[PDB]
């Protein structure tokens, strides 16, 4: 039987690493890209819920009333759900939470740590989210400090509802987020408050959130340091396939975007040789697949111009055929990340890929 | 190998029949529901390629330059086209064709007898349809009759079109499109003209414009009987699932529509209880499958509840696995119909059918 939570670093190179979480309902092998459950039929390890949508459509207690979020999406491999205020925000705060109104019906709502547990609760995920405050960029050292520090008190409140609620402390696992905007000083306070609240893993928040990926990369240098070395270090909402490699060469070990999932509908592709528009008229002949060697049914059978075609026709199949090869493209660069950390050429691996990926 | 066209009826009940078709690409089990090809992932043995949207993007001379449909779509198996004239007409008619505009880009085309058959070849498709006019409805028996002659003309133009063109004519085959509107005299005098041409199959054109059902059976009763016993019947445009057993009741083979894939998109799936429309809040809760006999690989893992989330969601995958389902659903009853008629057992099948699809 598989442990609740555990966390093995198998390999390092510089500060990469590559392992495996098991929980209760499988292994994730590092480092992990986690796809939008609702993206397509989903290889990945963890699939993410959308607990903002959630709440509002169905609602939380109807998903419960439905067996959970597994057994609705048909998924019995680990979920990992946010816990919700970052969507919300993007209302009325105050220290106990956040009110907000849905404007599918009007419907009032309240988010506080208590509250954003249970909802996770009541949805069945196996990771859950400390509710926090995603500071907006820029901030000022002094709101980046008092909204830190909010967080860090709601990062406590999270912590102890999870705790008491029995099925939710013997089967979930729970992640502290660390805030503290692009201060180095406020980085490390939050660290050292999530450390010594006690998380199962750390995920960095804050980023990804219009900073650019110079800014990004330089306060992951810093900030990850700053986390346990031995739990998982998540990057919330990063990101396009470099991104996702400097975090890695960073030591992050999880990764969530949207992407691929919105990249898809929009016309978008992923390859080595970086990202494409299909529905670009310099497709309409390409008979090469997607990429040239992406594994993924969709290259197996079918062209660029094929996909082209259906897209510009505004056919479903388009875009279903797109998301399933960049849902795959991804997973296919998190092997290569694996398998290059676990041989000991990461490094090249990452100078290889940039430089085919930017030519 | 294959013959180009084989027609074997293996079984009748009343004006029923069940069979074969047998093309150098595969066998086609009739009566046959034959699906648009890019629908979704297409189990079908023949599916549909789109004459008037191909000549307008990307062109039929740039299909034949990326190797044909086959190619294109990734489908080895048979594929029928329609002439092309029924979709312009959804413009400037005379004796020589039809001469319209493209919205796409403004292009001038014209369609005629000579130029639908010689799109066809380029597509490649493996039935190709006589170039007719469909004769909107209601029509006089003045205009009706004008409009059967014109087609007859253009019928024989057809044949010899495709008889000119050798690849076509010994790989290929060409079915006549009867006409005549609702009366009687006129459907015959089409029928004779079609059968002293000669065509592989015939199709039963001009229903499924408005007149609805108790109409279209009446003139199926003594259209149908018309055309030669010994080869298909297509009735085309046609339909809803009871649309489909009443025709098959009168002798027809093959059949199109774009109900299954036109009502997926809309929240529409087919049940063998009837049609419901997943987005209606009564399956917010219902953790049933889509229809409860359905063998397809989403009634296999998803509920009603799941799928009516995703599209209102606004989700893409709702709407494929609507449409995944309603194409299953359809070769499901096909298969029912053709078991039915080879065990003798299609009347009480029918009888069956009708109490519960309209319960
Ligand atoms: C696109 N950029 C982006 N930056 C983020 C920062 C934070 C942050 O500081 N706190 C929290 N809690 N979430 C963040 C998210 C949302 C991630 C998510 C949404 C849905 C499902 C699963 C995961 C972010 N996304
Ligand atoms: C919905 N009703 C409907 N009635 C029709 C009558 C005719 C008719 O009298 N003549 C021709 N040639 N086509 C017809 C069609 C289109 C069928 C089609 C379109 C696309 C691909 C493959 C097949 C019809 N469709
Ligand atoms: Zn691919
Ligand atoms: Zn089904």
């Amino acid at each position: 039987d598989r442990p609740r939570f555990s966390f093995s670093i198998a390999a390092r190179e510089g500060k990469a690493r590559t392992g495996t979480i098991e929980m209760k309902r499988g292994v994730i092998r590092t480092p992990a890209f986690m796809p939008v459950g609702t993206a397509a039929t989903v290889g990945a390890d963890i699939i993410l819920g959308n607990t903002y949508h959630l709440m509002l459509r169905p609602g939380a207690e109807r998903i419960a009333k439905l067996g959970g979020l597994h057994s609705f999406m048909g998924w019995d491999r680990p979920i990992l759900t946010d816990s919700g205020g970052y969507q919300v925000m993007s209302t009325k705060q105050s220290e106990e939470g956040v009110t907000f109104k849905s404007h599918l019906d009007g419907s009032r709502h309240m988010l506080s740590p208590e509250r954003s547990i249970e909802i996770q609760h009541l949805l069945g995920s196996d990771i859950v989210m400390a509710f926090d405050e995603c500071t907006p960029y820029p901030a000022t050292p002094s709101r980046a400090a008092s909204s830190m520090e909010r967080s860090m008190r709601w990062a406590k409140r999270s912590r102890d509802a999870f705790d008491s609620r029995k099925e939710q402390a013997e089967n979930a696992a729970l992640f502290g987020i660390q805030q503290g905007s692009v201060f180095e000083n406020l980085r490390q306070q939050s660290a050292d408050a999530l450390a010594e609240i006690g998380f199962d893993g750390y995920a960095v928040g804050g980023l990804a959130v219009g900073e650019g990926q110079d800014e990004m990369f330089r306060v992951l240098d810093f900030s990850v340091p700053m986390l346990p070395d031995d739990k998982p270090h998540y990057l919330m909402g990063v990101g396009k396939p470099d991104d996702i490699v400097g975090a890695v060469e960073r030591g992050i070990d999880m990764f969530d975007c949207v992407l691929p999932t919105r990249s898809g509908r929009n016309g978008q592709a992923f390859t080595w040789d970086g990202p494409i528009n299909i529905r670009n008229a310099r497709f309409s002949e390409d008979l090469k697949p997607l990429d040239s060697e992406c594994h993924c049914a969709v290259c197996q059978k079918w062209s660029r111009a094929y996909i082209h075609h259906l897209i510009r026709a505004g056919e479903i199949l388009g875009a279903m055929l797109m998301t399933e090869h960049n849902i795959a493209f991804y997973q296919q660069l998190m092997q290569k990340i694996r398998d290059s950390i676990s041989e000991g050429r990461f490094s090249q691996f990452a100078q290889d890929f940039r430089a085919r990926y930017f030519a």
